[PDB]
């Protein structure tokens, strides 16, 4: 059984960068739905698997990836943000960024370009490539999780689904990206990085 | 050269079903961007084609489909709505619907299910299948146009991208679908149907 | 657990339309591989599912659909062929065909066109639309199974992967299609149809 | 206008690694088809573009990518092979390889794994990442060209469509991969690399 994780702060904690209304809808409505739908889908899949019903297993793939991915992506997202975030990262994460992207500002531009360039709904990802041993930026459509579809280990995710910024920034996705840098929890990104 | 078409009514004409703010953003910002980006992309494609640069032609495919599709989809959408719409269609369109879906209410359920079931951004379409000679419902991802990708002739389109309802209905997509039936321009759908 | 099904005839029973070498490789090598990889994939999915590992489940989807689909498609294919097949169908099936495609000739023309037009590897399908209650033609890429991805019930499948004809007909897919009509088991197709 | 390129050697020059029959069919039949269909598709796209027909342009995308990609991929492939090829690369290329993949052996191991793992028809590519300045391995489905869809610059391509080996190696793709290393034109690969 999967559960909706509690937010590490108060819905209004990210203001004025991300207003309380968005945080509340995004977490208590959108994320909750994914978790609920995921549990329903997993139960159906278990039955199909027990019966060896391959057709049913393949028919359920879209619902599982969408809801399972929705749950995974958001759980990481909440930990990537903090009312005490912002600024730049330090330690070896910082040097990894300089080494792989040239500079922190260059990295920001790269991830911002990837995020803003998503057609429709999606996510912009900084991830870690275990095979090559370096940082890598990637964009994923809809709710397709980073690791499950690309193999990259997620470090920092940026949700560019409209439900993440439209109420406040409307059609100006770049304004949203500009504001989010102020609440990035770099200690969390560093932990995730040191883990892999 | 492609142009942003004028709306056949006043931004506030669809209230209280679709508020003026959404209509204004959707038309003057979102649709305008698609048209502008389409013209820029078409010009690049013409140059690539003149030079026989196949790589450049393939690299531009996503931008052309997204913006070209955005322009096509919305141009039809505006004509599908009307402050004097609502109710049910009459004439042979109505009997085609009864014949292919059983009843008008059944048709509404079918198209509503298709529209609400879109994962991420997309469109719900009632179209005409010229090969088989009957009505057909289809859902398209993001801005993928109906005819260009499926061959079906579009009759009525329902935009389920968040920029079409979120400001007003938030995460409750079903409430939006419920309201839109009140402003469907059936005379336009009938014209499109009689044309094919 | 899934098993490679035994054939209702010997490998050379369909000559000269489809030679023995192709039948032997297709069944003992290609289908066998799918069955083996499918068993391994379900095994892993069972472990991932028991541990609630959503990432692992999503990572396994491509393999499950490809090998699971391979097993489903070929299992049906073998029954669709017969050393004493060929000719035309009779009864309700022949009636449904004339009604949905005009005539047996047009149906054949349509299925052939759908099969030859597949870009790369895939399958051409005559299917049954349970929702609309009519016959329908569809093409699927690689091993994507008909019912699992489109909802249509499979009645007759034409494998257009190179391993189904290349040794005998080389690049001339049209010659392959022309020949296969001589070994279609209409009795089995009729059976599948009546079950709808 | 696009033309079928003449080969720098005769069809049987690569034996016994790749037999003459395969080379003849692959070049005079498969590549020829792509070139012919590509010319027809560009012709139609030019008409659609002049009339501002966005629907037609989008409908033509699948054909342009498939045949255009087919032409691009095979044109490069022929230059990647040589009757006096084989062995290992030298100079900067060999340096870059060891640096990005540990050693020539690991690189070979990686490219082989990527090529054999392709589900259905496709290509395994050694490419150059102009943005990151390092070598990269990638696999592409059907005829999707490397640069047009991933941005990577192609250096070496391995065609894993059945029409490239089936007549000789049947279902044993690994045997095909093992053999092709004996006819790789490292001189041409080095040339493409130095051009970056
Ligand atoms: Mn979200
Ligand atoms: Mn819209
Ligand atoms: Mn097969
Ligand atoms: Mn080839």
């Amino acid at each position: 059984k999967h559960s909706l994780p509690d937010l590490p702060y108060d819905y209004g904690a990210l203001e004025p960068h991300i207003n309380a209304q968005i945080m509340q809808l995004h977490h208590s409505k959108h994320h909750a739905a994914y978790v609920n739908n995921l549990n329903v889908t997993e139960e159906k899949y278990q039955e199909a698997l027990a019966k060896g019903d391959v057709t049913a297993q393949i028919a359920l793939q879209p619902a599982l990836k969408f809801n399972g991915g929705g749950h995974i992506n958001h759980s990481i997202f909440w930990t990537n943000l903090s009312p005490n975030g912002g600024g730049e990262p330090k330690g070896e994460l910082l040097e990894a960024i300089k080494r792989d992207f040239g500079s922190f500002d260059k990295f920001k531009e790269k991830l911002t370009a990837a995020s803003v360039g998503v057609q429709g709904s999606g996510w912009g990802w900084l991830g870690f490539n275990k095979e090559r041993g370096h940082l890598q930026i990637a964009a994923c459509p809809n709710q397709d999780p980073l690791q499950g579809t690309t193999g990259l280990i997620p470090l920092l995710g940026i949700d560019v689904w409209d439900h993440a910024y439209y109420l406040q920034y409307k059609n100006v996705r770049p304004d949203y990206l500009k504001a989010i840098w102020n609440v990035i929890n770099w200690e969390n990104v560093t932990e995730r990085y040191m883990a892999c």
